[PDB]
């Protein structure tokens, strides 16, 4: 019938977030093996993992303990300075005139074409991470899908989102008339999980200090590559993914894989979006780590493997990271006290709306709350994104931008 | 038979802790009404509540919404600078030569005498608060009881402790051969509750900004004064207190009243320790607040009743209190990370030993952990006491004082 396009994104940088770029390279390898074309697949990756000083396999990136290189041949479409939300939206809309840097490869698709999107890092309620100190907002991503559908750019779309609280990105704001089906790693109020970590089973190669993959991401990729996709349906991937990501239904070390959008697309066979490898005829509870805590796990492995020349330097960096996230956590807490009073501030900032309801009523107000906070308390990092439900709850409580300016002023200025 | 002695203590100062000194004055009024004598009753109270600028009833202190003055005639035994743990132990042992300041009134009791002790503020695991920036340790209090028993200073003793985690003060370290019976407001890992707060039911007089009493304290006093104590047993007080302090068995806004020591004393009638009022022939779920959070509740009432001349001054003080306790909380958290690693530090610092087991194996090591922490992170306040279980767990994990010095150095120096 048509052409199969793909956009693969890792919204994080640094060796502590090695897994997000590893998932992306593997996904690129998977799609090429299934007969998709390089020109039709756009890769967003900062490109700071394969040649990083801390890499024990120079120019090699792996996603599972089997140690296959997934880096070779991955195209440098949008790297470093180029991994922006502006370029992401430009690549999805298919306009080269709106792109800033990179290869220039965009999704200029015809109406009969199918698109597969995969995002890996990261996130928090209503937001996704971008490497160059950026926050991608849920409503903005939805707006691009609405604009792409309104110009006749595709027939069907399947999106896979790997990030904490990825369900808030679609709950209450995703239409079903866009011919887009979406699955997320977690529900609107949960965190995602990391796999193949140093000191866990299945154990990655001993020379590694950072984790290699993410529970939801590796579930779908290792599933598609162990099955004939001409037989396997989109629904059957979701059921196997949901089961693996749940971790034997232990949601204390698992997450709920959710589905949003046009559900009729689950009858379609996975090969219409992922292709098929003509070679494939062939049709226990894991030890996982929190997404926001894998950075400290990696840093602690660096500390426990080093000597004194230098080991006290790593320990000071561990303290600076912990103090920094304790400043973000404490400032949000205080702002809630200064705005709602003690005993009312926490129940307001940490309240969770029922499923099917959008995170925030005004998305532009969510962007101003972050703007006001960063102006007094300094930059929110990827960890700092976690208070996006508290910022949204500030909007829904009716509290003004001047009351937020006065609170951030008393909390940090 | 003999004489009934009493020691009444409030280990806190400031108008935010009005209730602890109010409980003490009422208890003094109760005991005098029951025929005990001024000379035999020692009162420890900082004495900064009745004439405080914020008091809407100058020279008057109340404990219930009925508004009876409990301040009149309460003796100034040990006030201000004199409310120390050193004087507390000296008063209990009955030696005037070891007292520093005050009235000089001590418990010089004969072997046939009975003693009733009441402590009101807050506390934490193994510790009690004292006003002049002091921490009373559980083992030290037990040591005085052992020394007093070994010299034949009494026949029976009944102690009532009102403070968070008051059960840790006796669990695993209280002997039963001392002829001492003890009840506590909470178990070893729970917090105590405050009653008669502004904005709750039963509502105190509108002119009040701070709470008037504590759930456990008011339960026993209002119970003894509504019954003939010549009939009422010690066990029957504990059962009525336990029921009231449990708050309709809702332990999310209640606590477990515990019992320790010689249990045969529960058969004895309450009048042998509390006396009897010859006049007394006569034989819903409350809205309560956490002990560590009533200071902020009081400050928020000050903020919501004031105007601009001054209301922004109160708000800045609220922020400084919140930042200060966020520094204490964040430093303890980090010390656990620097000592046990991320993901292992919190489960180590917040682990709870099973009932009947002492909080810490080495009590002198608990005092050095606090000493090392305060030397780098600054003074622990009454709120800051809350990390005493984490300091004790540091001792029980086997970690050295030099490792604690290196951790507090990286966390705060």
């Amino acid at each position: 019938v048509g052409t199969r396009w793909a956009v693969l994104v890792a919204g994080s940088n640094g060796y502590e977030n090695y897994r997000h770029q590893a998932d992306v390279c593997h996904a690129y390898q998977l799609l090429i093996k299934g007969g998709l074309k390089e020109e039709n697949i756009v890769v967003f990756m900062y490109d700071d993992i394969a040649w990083h000083e801390l890499n024990p396999r120079p120019g090699v990136i792996i996603n599972n303990p089997r140690g296959e290189d997934v880096y070779a041949g991955v195209p440098k479409d949008y790297t470093g300075e180029d991994v922006t939300a502006e370029n992401l939206f430009a690549v999805i809309l298919g306009d080269r005139s709106k792109v800033k840097g990179g290869s220039g490869k965009v999704i200029n698709s015809k109406p009969e074409d199918r698109i597969f999107i995969f995002y890996s890092n990261h996130g928090a309620a209503g937001v996704l991470g971008m490497p160059n100190e950026q926050i991608l907002y849920a409503m903005d991503f939805i707006d691009v899908l609405k604009k792409k559908h309104a110009s006749g750019g595709y027939r069907e779309m399947v999106i896979y989102v790997e990030a904490c609280e990825s369900g808030s990105l679609f709950e209450g704001i995703m239409p079903k008339d866009l011919n887009v089906f979406v699955t997320t790693a977690s529900n609107a109020q949960e965190n995602s999980w990391v796999t193949y970590c140093p000191g866990t089973e299945p154990s990655p190669p001993p020379e590694y200090t950072t984790c290699l993959g993410d529970l939801y991401s590796v579930a779908w990729m290792e599933d598609s590559e162990s099955h004939n996709l001409r037989r396997e349906t989109v629904n059957q991937q979701y059921r196997s993914v949901k089961e693996r990501t749940s971790n034997f239904k232990d949601y204390a070390m698992g997450s709920h894989v959710m589905q949003y959008g046009d559900t009729n697309i689950t009858a379609e066979k996975l090969y219409l979006f992922q292709g098929f490898d003509p070679a494939t005829v062939n049709p226990a509870k894991m030890e996982v780590v929190h997404q926001r805590d894998a950075e400290l796990l990696f840093m602690w492995q660096m500390y426990q493997r080093s000597n004194h020349l230098k080991k006290t330097h790593i320990l000071k960096q561990i303290a600076e990271t912990v103090k920094h996230r304790n400043h973000l956590d404490g400032s949000v807490e205080l702002i809630g006290v200064l705005l709602y009073g003690p005993g009312k501030g926490s129940p307001v900032l940490q309240s969770v709306r029922d499923p099917g309801l959008p995170l925030v009523d005004n998305w532009a107000c969510l962007k101003s709350m972050v703007r006001v906070f960063e102006s007094h308390c300094g930059s929110l990092t990827q960890y700092g994104m976690k208070h996006m439900r508290a910022f949204a709850n500030i909007c829904n409580s009716g509290v003004s931008e001047s009351s937020m300016e006065e609170a951030c002023m008393v909390a940090c200025g």
